[PDB]
């Protein structure tokens, strides 16, 4: 449950969120494959409720009614098709499951569902799986008002309500079987791991008892005995009664504090500076990096929807961002995520943003194709940061100086750092209010080598800025503290 299952020498997975299935199968042969990214983490596939106030929000496809692969991003022959297409050409697929409740217990009964299977929050009763009264945890909690009210208490957290979702009794192997019935489906079709949202809600024995009945990944693609990739959405702050190391033995977990901490270093406040970061990762009392899922930002956070706070840097900070990204790929802790979103109305009414339910670029609920400019960029409203050239050259940087070690680190004492990976690549950053100028020891071979944050190297001729690296290992970078990146990061696919 530990291993990605991507393809050697692909490090990265990437969230295109609320993307269309038949989307997602064309971005993986024309852009995916070709880039060396190795997996795409999809939206919810099973049906779930339309809320049409808000209209069709994005959080909709968090409250399932069924498990039948039916939703806005496409139906069961479309999500066969992109899965399929994907791992022909290299491309590994995590579906997002949603296993830990159903919908609102709120939520009117009727047929407004992505699939219209009938569904009654108020008796308990969705006809679709089935379910009934007897799966959820009514009975279980104990709070007065069924919902969670104190997360200091473990019990509640995991047997009550969260916002008033209707909670399945994990603990009824009824409950595990159509749950596991529902993810067996999805391995067969080609499917190489799942994120379990909301885990922390869900005891760990429950999810070990459910991923025991999993089947090995689909021979065709995958080797005999391989298990799903699992990565658990566990929010783990400081002091709680619960702990990320409570799910080590199902998989990873993800770790928030990476985010929430790079961001307050990058962002420098409360006196943070990216000379610190010299013992990034274990050293910042992190989970141990063979357990983590690392990530800047998530589709839960980048909105103020949760773990991470104002720190969180995102596409809106584009500066930033980058150059946060840029050193989460460049530092070996954890396994990388990368995010990729879509531009809302943002509408801050005392600092809180009102909009932050909006869904998916759409006309009346039909999400919007994405279409791709002259330029390689995205159209229709989506940002696709995975397209950013700095992202996407980052992203094959990882992947060519895995496994080298952390190594020829420099700091100025305040945000002017550099370190290497062996000697397959380096990365230089200015972040402080001054320029930076000064020869360093890369550790790579002499010669010119391509700066893949402002270019690329194309048939023996880079497009943007060129370092040339002497016979002792030594190069010369300047970097203005007004440069639009100032940032500069070589490799040895990068070297002319
Ligand atoms: O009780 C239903 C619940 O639905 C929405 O909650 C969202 C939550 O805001 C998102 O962060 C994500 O976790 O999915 C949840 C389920 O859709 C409403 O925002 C909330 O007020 C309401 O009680
Ligand atoms: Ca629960
Ligand atoms: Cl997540």
């Amino acid at each position: 449950q530990y291993s990605p299952n991507t393809q050697q020498g692909r490090t990265s997975i990437v969230h295109l969120f609320e993307w269309r299935w038949v989307d997602i199968a064309l971005e993986c042969e024309r852009y995916l494959a070709p880039k060396g990214f190795g997996g795409v983490q999809v939206s919810p596939p099973n049906e779930n409720v339309a809320i049409y106030n808000p209209f069709r929000p994005w959080w909709e496809r968090y409250q399932p009614v069924s498990y039948k692969l039916c939703t806005r991003s496409g139906n069961e022959d479309e999500f066969r098709n992109m899965v399929t297409r994907c791992n022909n050409v290299g491309v590994r697929i995590y579906v997002d499951a949603v296993i830990n409740h159903m919908c609102g217990n709120a939520v009117s009964a009727g047929t407004s569902s992505t699939c219209g299977s009938y569904f009654n929050p108020g008796s308990r009763d969705f006809p679709a799986v089935p379910y009934s009264g007897w799966d959820f945890n009514d009975g279980k909690c104990k709070t007065g008002s069924g919902d969670i009210e104190n997360y200091n208490d473990a019990t509640q957290v995991r047997d009550c309500r969260l916002t008033g979702l209707l909670d399945l009794a994990l603990e009824k192997d009824y409950v595990r079987s159509k749950i596991a019935e529902y993810m067996n489906h999805l391995i067969d079709i080609g499917v190489a791991g799942f994120r379990l949202d909301a885990s922390k809600h869900m005891w760990p024995g429950d999810i070990k008892a459910i991923l025991d009945k999993l089947h090995n990944l689909n021979s065709n693609w995958f080797p005999a005995g391989s298990k799903p990739f699992i990565y658990q959405e566990v929010i783990d702050l400081g002091g709680e009664p619960i702990k990320s190391s409570d799910y080590f033995g199902n998989g990873r977990v993800t770790e928030f504090k990476y985010g929430a901490k790079l961001g307050t270093v990058i962002r420098k406040w409360n006196g943070e500076k990216m000379s610190y970061l010299k013992n990034w990762g274990e050293g910042w009392g992190f989970v141990p990096s063979d357990r983590a899922l690392v990530f800047v930002d998530n589709h839960n956070n980048q909105r103020g929807h949760g773990a991470g706070g104002a720190s969180i840097l995102t596409f809106w900070d584009a500066r930033l961002y980058k150059m946060a990204v840029g050193f989460m790929l460049a530092h070996p802790y954890g396994f990388t995520r990368v995010m990729s979103s879509y531009r809302w109305p943002r509408q801050f009414q005392n600092g809180n943003d009102v909009n932050d339910w909006v869904g998916p670029p759409n006309n009346n609920g039909v999400i919007k194709e994405v279409t791709i400019n002259p330029d390689t960029t995205c159209g229709n409203d989506w940002v696709c940061e995975h397209r950013w050239r700095q992202i996407r050259n980052m992203v094959i940087f990882r992947n060519v100086v895995d496994g080298q070690p952390f190594t020829n680190w420099y700091d100025n004492g305040s945000n002017q750092v550099a370190f290497g990976r062996g000697n397959r690549g380096f990365i230089v950053f200015n972040n402080d209010d001054w320029s930076f100028s000064l020869t360093l020891q890369t550790g790579l071979p002499a010669g010119t080598y391509c700066d893949v944050i402002s270019g690329d190297k194309i048939n023996g001729n880079c497009t943007g800025i060129k370092i040339y690296v002497s016979d002792d290992g030594k190069a010369h970078f300047s970097i203005s503290n007004s440069a639009e990146d100032p940032f500069i990061a070589i490799h040895a696919e990068s070297k002319l």
